[PDB]
């Protein structure tokens, strides 16, 4: 999979590594388990713990991924420091190193993404009991953080891994086609990279673009509550199958939003410096454009996304809404999240 895609393509701060190869004669590489704009996730085998897998984060040599990384390896010890009996459901970070000039850190090797899974699937959404599970771990793991001063800020399915993605097989009668049903919904969460604490700076733009909250977009200033919105937007994502907020575009995501969700409230519209995107207490935004059309056309009212009419059902769209409550400070704790009705039947 390692092909050069272009004359840019070359290994640009990309370590030189080849299967079988030896780092500190202890870890033995074995497969490359995915790439990233940081660098390369290989597997290797642990020879000096009795040929246990890992996972091995392993960063380029240029200066902005490297400090990335810095600063991702010090909130894991923070994290282990805090719990070292390691039942958080963060991953858990076992070692790190210099090697050839790159840095690289070990962590328990785990399954497919909750994304990758659910891409390899067709998009085929997760079934409500495994939402609420998905649902449940995630808000329990990001809680722990959030106790302890930290905000992850780049939420996603991405980085939420299953503990094991193994799979049962059932042909759908009912409907004509292959689907799949992972066994085990155990999940963890993974990239620290961009966590930060309370006292540290904050960038001024920081989740990725579906998951942004609207304070962000706003320049309001963010915190513990912006991972909020971003797990709803991933709940919601669960429980379709799809992005809730398909775009690239400031403008046309507050409109998204708009349909979505209701206006936006006039408190956020004068107390930030981004008004070129209204104009008298409105989102300055058509909705007979294409663009328009396109909203209109492509996103609903969050209620119309329903199914069953089940009670269960009810209780996520309420935990939804109130996870995707536009004013951070008014905005779902996940303390008073983790209590809600729909997750009852766990605790
Ligand atoms: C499939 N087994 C497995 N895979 C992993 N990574 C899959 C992957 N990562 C990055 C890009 C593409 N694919 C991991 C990680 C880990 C650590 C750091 C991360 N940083 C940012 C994004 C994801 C990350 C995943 C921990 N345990 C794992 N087990």
């Amino acid at each position: 999979s390692r092909r050069a895609k272009s004359v840019e393509d070359d290994a640009e701060g990309h370590l030189i590594y080849h299967v079988g190869d030896w780092l500190q004669e202890r870890y033995e590489i074995v497969s490359t388990l995915g790439e990233g704009t940081f660098g390369r996730v290989v597997q290797c085998v642990d020879h000096r713990r009795g040929g246990a897998r890992v996972a091995l984060k392993i960063i380029k040599n240029v200066e902005k991924y490297k400090e990335a990384a810095r600063l991702e390896i010090n909130v894991l010890e923070k994290i282990n420091e805090k719990d070292p009996d390691n039942k958080n459901l963060c991953v858990q970070m076992f070692d790190w190193f210099d090697y050839h000039g790159h840095m690289c850190i070990s962590f328990e090797l785990l399954g497919l993404s909750t994304f990758d899974f659910l891409k390899d699937n067709n998009y085929l959404p997760y079934p409500i009991h495994q939402v609420r599970h998905m649902a449940f771990q995630l808000c329990q793991a990001v809680k722990f953080l959030h106790d302890n001063k930290l905000t992850h800020t780049d939420l996603k399915p991405e980085n939420i891994l299953f503990v094991n993605s193994d799979y049962e097989l059932t042909y759908n009668l009912e409907k004509k086609r292959d689907e799949r049903s992972v066994k085990s919904t155990a999940v963890r969460v993974v990239d620290f990279g961009s966590a930060t604490f309370d006292h540290e700076h904050h960038s001024t733009i920081v989740s990725t673009r579906h998951y942004r909250a609207p304070e962000v977009i706003l320049e309001l200033g963010w915190s513990q509550p912006c991972d909020v919105w971003s797990i709803g937007c991933i709940i919601f994502e669960y429980y379709v199958g799809f992005t809730l907020f398909q775009t690239h575009d400031n403008r046309e995501h507050l409109a998204m939003m708009e349909r979505i969700l209701g206006p936006i409230p006039s408190r956020m519209i004068r107390k930030t410096r981004k008004q070129k995107y209204f104009y008298r207490g409105r989102l300055d935004w058509d909705e007979n454009t294409s663009a328009g059309r396109y909203v209109r056309e492509n996103c609903k009212p969050l209620r119309r996304y329903l199914t069953s009419e089940a009670e269960e059902h009810h209780q996520l769209f309420d935990l939804i809404e109130s996870m995707l409550e536009y004013e951070p400070a008014k905005r779902l704790t996940l303390g008073e999240a983790l209590q809600h009705p729909f997750f009852a039947r766990l605790r």
